[PDB]
Order: structure tokens, then C-alpha cells, then sequence
């Protein structure tokens, strides 16, 4: 439960994102990021390196985004790449006749007046929007009569609208392009060099991590919706018949909200399993799968995706994409309810083959005298600006105090820089252990910022904590004048403090932010001080 | 002097980089990076924020890429963004006229036949390309008698042909849009938001590193002429009183190769000038553009670029973009001649003015009662592309051997891994030392990798040195059996070698990589190892 509107002015106000174009109008599903939106960008960029390119020593490639228009026919985008949209016959306004079907309903499920048996019936009907397809979408705008949410007018019949953007590569018409929708097509045409790097051997996995474009309908969900977006995608080639992965075990003891295709179809709520149990039962198909559900599971959470408002939803029978079989999304509540913001499709060997007929050149892999095989693949699929949006929703408070002021508790790993420090007086009087610790703080790695802003040290950590900095160091005095030289530790989330030797700080802070210390640890071993 | 035939086979071959959509016919100006080729992109952007974002402050965002016509309109890209294109009336192909015209006189001054005279003439047309407007190109393709190069056929008159790429922004064609050609525009339509970062105090600097898109005409250059590119843009908005940086006495002292507007009219070869010398006689306008002409120096320099291949053009009269009114250009010497690699503008006020009057939204800042004012902006434009391919033809290097092995002598900084590690037998022997001498190279921060492939050691780093690895340790039986425990150091470079303790070895190439010791300085100290 947040206020989206207090949120987005403090993320506006600060300037971690906001309308592109702003002077003329903006334009809808598109934004800018600003300085302290880049660092918390980037520093999610950062983790993921790690926790996937990194942990699984991942092959990285960068793909162009213009995409001649024969290669996204292949892979099926060009005609199964859309949304199923409407119009009221009146103007001309567009709608994304999946999402005004939802609003609909949810609207009259709010009506007093609806009855415990129809409340029901449409719980039923959203919770399978998905699969509907062209003709049945056709008919629920029927029966519930949908209309335009402004100034109800009649809406035309739903109909498929391809998401990708259209242009024309070089002078003329003669090579019409796309603009690409994913990055997945980049690594699949490279299949062969970057199967060479493994000596030819399965499985391995390439990764790539860049924008994509989705000409979306009608984009009204802030960042959960933009037409522009930057995310990395993996695709993890394996043997059809050795689907199994050998650190399943490092995360098939992690307890998950899943919600299988079966519970979405037979109205029951989502349980909160262990991996390996998921496993077992046959929830998740094979364990290549669990463990990249485990691996994401860990990645959101590190981020600061709160483990309550988390999830992976299975795909129903005819809701799977064009190019997969089996898919689990890792999806967050938040003010707009469900969305993904992780995709984890079993997509076989649709892509390699598609493009092996196509272009009459053959892409497969040999096994031992030896068979030939078509790897199939999972797309761990990350869009690192619904990822963030999430985090924002899930570590946004208001501090309780009649100013209103607000913070975000972001993990160590992802704030904009871990340490704020800020003396009372610039005079050549503090420089010196305001250097001092800065320096340190360099050399343990610990991003920092000296504070030079005007106001008392309580207003001062306030814009402090509304960036979500997760420490700050006070030098006061007490700090140049007493010895000991001692300097107070703040704790952005509880505010509380604490008062220890300068000099120590900067190994306390590191373990602060490594998670190698608690908090509540520093108040066991220093003095509080308030 | 580069055989870039050799070159290219190796970059692709190691796949550093190759033809996007291969298995399609592939798409000129566009390619994609392979691991390697991402890697050392990743060392370039990384320097380039540490050079200039870091050492200036620089405040970074990220704008979008799809741009509503109205932006570009007014920036005037939509209508003096463009190269003059010409066409063979038999079929389609178009073709750059400014580069036609210049490959047909190289090929005329080329030919013994040609005198003196006319090969002194066709010179001075070429040192003023890029001044002759619609007409005056139209002219010399006639008296050239210039025709396709391909089967000789009559080229309609030189047009121009913009450049930027066309789509549409939403459903219906009611808002369409271009792909951003330069990030520029972004960092001005935030003007505001920007400058009240800076308490609205000039001068202040933003920057952005994305993608940009120019649909070339006929690409055929290679990574020089992409479609598709990453630059990295530093608008520095400075008083138009105030155009003298505080920094510049901190390059003021390099030499580098100038050839200033007049020299090219004046038809004299470029000077070897001391930065504030260029300043005082006026040869370079302010210090603000003295300032980053020197740190641009220092940064393609520190990459790998040199320093005898590599020097700034300043444009001429007619030569200045829409937007500019001075400009210098930093091009390296390469094979298919000097090239602009980065491109730093003085464009004024141009920018500001065009966005306030257009959305009737003020854009400046004021300064000591109060006068408001126009920032004048110095453009650095980088090309991460074209510097890494220039870095490319200066380091690649073809070993004294029959075998034809080849090398890049690429700078530790940005060196695919500095440090190769390679034992001899992986059995539970070596481990103790690989493992310790791994961990080691990891403390004291210095990229590395395990060489397992197959072949003597000296095959082994044949590999490593394709890609330009600055450093290796060989780990032999006399590592394991004898004491203390030595291995040998091997340069890329001189392929010279040393033998030294395997636990002292960190360190000393530690300081080899940082440039705190040269190679030879190591032959100083520790034995020699043939
Ligand atoms: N019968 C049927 N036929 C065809 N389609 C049917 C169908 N039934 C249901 N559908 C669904 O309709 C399509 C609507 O797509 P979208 O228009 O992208 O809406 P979405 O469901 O919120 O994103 P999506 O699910 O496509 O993201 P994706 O896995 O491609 O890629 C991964 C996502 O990328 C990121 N992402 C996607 N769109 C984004 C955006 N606009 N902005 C920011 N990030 C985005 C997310 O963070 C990450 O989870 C779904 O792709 C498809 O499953
Ligand atoms: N009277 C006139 N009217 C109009 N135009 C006239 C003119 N007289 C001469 N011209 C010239 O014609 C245009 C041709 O442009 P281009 O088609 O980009 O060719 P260019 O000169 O090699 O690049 P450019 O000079 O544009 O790069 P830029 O400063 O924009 O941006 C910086 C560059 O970005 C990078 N870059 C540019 N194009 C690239 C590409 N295709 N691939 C990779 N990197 C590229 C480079 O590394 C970096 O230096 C020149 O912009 C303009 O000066």
C-alpha cells in the first residue's frame, strides 16, 4: 500500500525520472532519467552483472536495435507480436482492449451494488485475461457492454495492433526495418561463434543487455509502461534431455509464492512453496528452470523487491508467447496491481530452428558415435525499469512526522552512494578529517558524498534520506576540539545514531553495507548517541 | 600503415565484432560485438567516465531515443541534417557524393598519366570538401565527369538526403518521430532541471552515453560508418563572458598536431603546436575549448591512439553545422584516411534559444543587480565506435615469424584482461599455485583468466596475444617442485620474459598494468628467463 502520487513527485522532484519532452507536451511511455535515476540504474545494471554474467560466467554480445524486417518475420514477431486493441467510433483514441476489459470489471466490483455471485463471475473472468483470445475479448466487450473511459462512447471491435516500431534502413523503401522488440533474435543469429566458445558443448548461456522497443498502445503506468526500455535478457542453451541444472541445489531451499497455470484455472490462491518441493510435485517443469527462478528470486530481493509482494505466475495454456511452451513470470504488487517485471520462458527450439530453415543454414550442436541436436532455450527476460519502479513502491515511507517527509529504503547495493557525510563548518578546520574520512571511505569502496547543503543537520539528512542514502556521518565539535576524535553514525532508516572514533568508521560503514554487520550490532559495541 | 584485410579477419575471427543478421545477407552499417569486442567497449566507456564524468563532475542522465518531430524540427536537424546523395539513372544505387567525388580524384591523381598541375589542383579541392554547398558539388561532378563507380553509369544531381530515421510515435501516423541522430537535444530540454543542480550557477557540465541514429547513406567504412553507434556527449555551459576554464594550465604544456581554417585555405600542412601557445596567438578561439582539446588528447591517447596518427581539424567557414559557429575535430590517421573521432563545437547559444522560442518556455540564468543570459555550450562529441577502431589500426601489430601471427599492443587500461594466467598441467599440483596466484591478481584488482586451451605455451599465448592481453604467468613443474616457487612473467609486447617468486608477481604486475613500472625496470630487478 503507497501513495503513487506523493512517490512520483518526490521521484520527479529529485529528479530520478521524469516526462521526456516535458517543454513540449511530452510524449506518453517515454522518460528521462536524471543524475540520481542513473546512479540507482546503474548500480542495478552493476548487481546484475554479478549475480548472473558474472555467477554464471555468462557470454556477453551487443546486438544492434535496427532489425531488417525479413529476420523479425522469421521469428514470428511480425505476426504474432501485438496487443488486441479497440477504439471508439467517435475520435480516434486507442486502447489496449486487455487492459480496459480489466478496468471495467474492476469497476464494477466496486460498485456497492454488485451482487456477491457477479463480483465472482468477473474475478473469474480477469484471472484468465490472458487467454482470451481475438474472438472471445470480442464478445466479453459485449456482454459487459464495454464503453470508452472518456465520455463513454462506443468502442470498436478489439483487434490486433503489432507492437513494433517501423522505419526504413538506408535511401528508398527496398529494406524496410523494425526497431528490435527483444534482444534474444541478436544472440540466436550468433549461434554458431558462440557455441564455438564452449568447444561445441552444452550447455551455456549468452547474455545481452540493451534497449528494446515496444510501440505500446496506450502506455499510462508511469515506468511500468514505456515505449523505450532498457533490459538484459540470458538464454541459456541446454540438451532437450538434460534438462537438469547442477546448482539447483543452492537455491531449491528458498521459500516462494508460486501460482501454477492449475490454481489460476481452478480459483485457488498462490502457495508459498519450497523450490525443491516445486520440483518435486512437477509445479516447475525441470530444475534448469528452478534454478533460474531461485537465481531471480535472490536478484529482486538483493535489489530491494520486498519478498510479500512477490511472486512467479505460470502461463495458461494459450496465453504462452508466440515462441515458448512453458514460462513462469516474476511479478510484484504494486499500485497497479500484478505485473511482471521478470520473464522466464521455456521458449525450446522454436528461434534456432525458424531461423535455420529460413536462411537454409544449419544451427544445432552434437553429442556422443554422435547425434545432432536442437538446444532448447531459457530466456531469463529482466526489465530493469519495471524492476526498479518495484523497488521505488516497495522502499518509499513517510517518516511520521507532521512534515511529511520522505525516504526510500534502498539496500546498500543500490542506493545512489551507501555513505553521506557532513560536517557543520567548511573552515580549514574540519577539511581535515573530512578529507580524511572521505579518503578512507575510498579505500574500503564505499560511495560517498560530502553534504554542503544550507540548514540544520536534521534538514540536511533530509534530502539526504529522500535519495534513500543508506548512512551518514556527522562531524561536529565535539569531532575537531575533543579527543578521542569521535563522529556520529546515522542510520537512515531508524534515524537512530551512534558516536565512535573517526578513524573506526570507515571499516563500520563497510560492514554496514556489505551486510557483514547489523545495525543493531553497531549499537551493541558503540555508545548510542542522540 | 596497417593491412587491414589481415585486421579485420582476426577481429572477426576472434569475434571482437562481425556483420549483424550474418546468416541473412547482413545489413551494411551495422554489426554487432562479440564477448572480446564488449569487453574492451566496457574498458573504453569506463575510462571515458573516469577521464571526464569523474574528474569534472559531470552531472549524467539518459534520454530517450525515439524523439516527437516537433524536437528535431526545431533544432533544425530535419532540415540541415543531411549528406548530399547522388544515383546512377540506370538502376537505384545512391551513393555519398561527398565521398564519391573524393574517391574519383584520388583515383585521377593516382594514375601516372596525371601532371603535376592537375594533381596539385584536385589536392586543394579535397582540403575544401567539406566546404562546396548543393551548387558547387553539382559542378565538379561535372567537370569531373564523375559516374558510378560500379559499371560506369551517369549519377543524377548531387540532393541532399537527411539522415535521421522515420517512424511513428503510437498508434496512427498522428505523431511521427526520428530516432535521436546525437543525445545533444535531451541534455537541453532539461536545461532547467540541470542548471538548478549547480544552485543555477555557470559553468556547469551534463553528459550522456547512449545510443544515437544516423541512417547513412551507403556505409563502407566499416565500424567507421555505422548506423547504429554509442557516443558518449558533454554539453559544458559556460558564461559567453566567462569562456576561460580554470583547468587549462593542466594541458597548456602538450604538443599536438593543429591544422587550423587557414592553414587548409592557406593550403599549408598542419603544426605541432604547445596548447597555450595555440591559445595566445588565437589559433584556438577561448581556454574552454583549449581545455578539452587537451583532455581529449590525454584521453585517446591513454586508450591506445597515437599521438603521430592523431590531430584536431578545425572546420572552415561553410563547413560548420547548423548548430555550431566554431569547431575542432580530433582525427586519427587510418587507413582509409583521416577521420573525425570526436568532434568538439562551440555551437553558442543556438540550442537554448531554438526550444525556449519555439515552446514559448524560457531557458537561462542570471548572474551579479542581476542579468539573465544564454549559456554558450563547447560540444565534446565522442564516437566510442570509431575510437575503438582507430585504437584497432594503431596497436595491431603482425609478429616477425612466417607463421603470421598477429597482436594488439593495447594499453593495459583497456585491454580485453590484463593479466593471462597459464599452468602447464591442471592436476591438484598446480591448483595450490593458480588458485593463490588467481585470488592474489584479484586483491590487488587486476582483471585475469585462466588459460586452459590446448598447446605448447607458446601457442598458448599466440591466443593471447590476438587479443591483446598486456600480461601472462607461465606456472611450470620448477613453480611446484622447486623453492622458493618462481614463474615467469611474460610482456605481450617484447614477448621478453622474467622469472620472479609467484607470490611477488601480483604486485608487480599490478604496477606494470597502473604505469607505476615499466617493462624495463622489471629486467632491472629480477632475472632474465629465455
Ligand atoms: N494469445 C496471445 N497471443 C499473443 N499474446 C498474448 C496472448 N495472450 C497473452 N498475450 C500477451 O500479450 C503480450 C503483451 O506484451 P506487452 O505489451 O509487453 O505487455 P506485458 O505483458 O506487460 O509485457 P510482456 O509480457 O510482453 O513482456 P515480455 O514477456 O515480452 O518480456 C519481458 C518483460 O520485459 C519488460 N517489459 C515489457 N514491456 C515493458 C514496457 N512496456 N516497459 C518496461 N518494461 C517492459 C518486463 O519488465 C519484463 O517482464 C505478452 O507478451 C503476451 O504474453
Ligand atoms: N554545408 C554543410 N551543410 C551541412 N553539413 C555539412 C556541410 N559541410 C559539411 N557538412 C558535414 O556533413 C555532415 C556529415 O555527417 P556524417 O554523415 O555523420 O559523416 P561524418 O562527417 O563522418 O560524421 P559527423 O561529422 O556528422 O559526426 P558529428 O560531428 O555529427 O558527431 C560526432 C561524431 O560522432 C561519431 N560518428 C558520427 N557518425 C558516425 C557513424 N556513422 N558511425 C560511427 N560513429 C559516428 C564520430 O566518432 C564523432 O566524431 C557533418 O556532420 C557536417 O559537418
Amino acid at each position: 500500500i503507497v501513495d503513487r502520487a506523493k512517490m512520483e513527485d518526490t521521484l520527479k522532484r529529485r529528479f530520478f525520472y521524469d516526462q521526456a519532452f516535458a517543454i513540449y507536451g511530452g510524449v506518453s511511455g517515454l522518460y528521462d532519467f536524471g543524475p540520481v535515476g542513473c546512479a540507482l540504474k546503474n548500480n542495478i545494471i552493476q548487481t546484475w552483472r554479478q549475480h548472473f554474467i558474472q555467477e554464471e560466467q555468462i557470454l556477453e554480445i551487443d546486438c544492434t536495435m535496427l532489425t531488417p524486417e525479413p529476420v523479425l518475420k522469421t521469428s514470428g514477431h511480425v505476426d504474432k507480436f501485438a496487443d488486441f486493441m479497440v477504439k471508439d467510433v467517435k475520435n480516434g483514441e486507442c486502447f489496449r482492449a486487455d487492459h480496459l476489459l480489466k478496468a471495467h470489471l474492476q469497476k464494477l466490483m466496486s460498485d456497492k451494488k454488485c451482487s456477491v455471485e457477479k463480483k465472482s463471475e468477473m474475478e473469474s473472468v480477469l484471472a484468465q485475461l490472458d487467454n482470451y483470445g481475438q474472438q472471445e475479448l470480442a464478445d466479453l466487450f459485449v456482454n459487459y457492454n464495454v464503453k470508452s473511459p472518456i465520455t463513454g462512447n462506443d468502442l470498436s471491435p478489439p483487434v490486433s495492433f503489432n507492437l513494433m516500431f517501423k522505419t526504413f534502413i538506408g535511401p528508398g523503401g527496398n529494406m524496410p526495418g523494425y526497431l528490435r522488440p527483444e534482444t534474444a533474435q541478436g544472440i540466436f543469429l550468433n549461434f554458431k561463434r558462440l557455441l564455438e566458445f564452449n568447444q561445441g558443448k552444452l550447455p551455456f548461456a549468452a547474455a545481452q543487455i540493451g534497449n528494446s522497443f515496444r510501440n505500446e498502445i496506450s502506455p499510462r503506468s508511469g515506468l511500468i509502461r514505456v515505449r523505450e526500455f532498457t533490459m538484459a535478457e540470458i538464454e541459456h542453451f541446454v540438451d532437450p534431455s538434460e534438462k537438469d541444472h547442477p546448482k539447483f541445489q543452492n537455491v531449491a531451499d528458498l521459500h516462494l509464492y508460486l501460482y501454477s497455470a492449475k490454481a489460476q484455472v481452478s480459483g485457488q490462491s498462490a502457495r508459498k512453496m519450497r523450490l525443491g518441493d516445486a520440483v518435486e510435485q512437477g509445479v516447475i517443469n525441470n530444475t534448469v528452470l528452478g534454478y533460474f527462478i531461485g537465481r531471480i528470486y535472490l536478484y529482486l530481493t538483493k535489489v530491494g523487491i520486498s519478498p510479500d509482494k512477490l511472486r512467479f505466475r505460470q502461463h495458461m495454456e494459450n496465453e504462452m508467447a508466440h515462441y515458448a511452451c512453458d514460462c513462469w513470470d516474476a511479478e510484484s504488487k504494486t499500485s497497479y496491481g500484478w505485473i511482471e517485471i521478470v520473464g522466464c520462458a521455456d521458449r525450446s527450439c522454436y528461434d534456432l530452428s525458424c531461423h535455420a530453415r529460413a536462411t537454409k543454414v544449419p544451427l544445432v550442436a552434437e553429442k556422443p558415435y554422435v547425434e545432432e541436436v536442437v538446444p532448447n532455450v531459457i530466456e531469463p527476460s529482466f526489465g530493469l525499469g519495471r524492476i526498479m519502479y518495484t523497488v521505488f513502491e516497495h522502499t518509499f515511507h513517510v517518516r511520521e512526522g507532521d512534515e511529511q517527509r520522505t525516504f526510500f529504503s534502498f539496500p546498500a547495493v543500490v542506493a545512489p552512494f551507501k555513505c553521506s557525510v557532513l560536517p557543520l563548518s567548511q573552515n580549514q578546520e574540519f577539511m581535515p578529517f573530512v578529507k580524511e574520512l572521505s579518503e578512507a571511505l575510498t579505500r574500503h569502496g564505499v560511495s560517498h558524498k560530502v553534504d554542503d547543503s544550507s540548514g540544520s543537520i536534521g534538514r540536511r539528512y533530509a534530502r539526504t534520506d529522500e535519495i534513500g542514502v543508506a548512512f551518514g556521518v556527522t562531524i561536529d565539535f565535539d569531532t575537531v576540539n575533543k579527543t578521542p576524535h569521535t563522529a556520529t553514525l546515522r542510520d537512515r532508516d531508524s534515524m537512530r545514531q551512534i558516536r565512535a572514533e573517526i578513524s573506526e568508521l570507515p571499516s563500520i560503514v563497510q560492514d554496514l553495507a556489505n551486510g557483514n554487520i547489523t545495525w543493531a550490532d553497531v549499537e551493541a559495541r558503540y555508545p548510542l548517541f542522540e
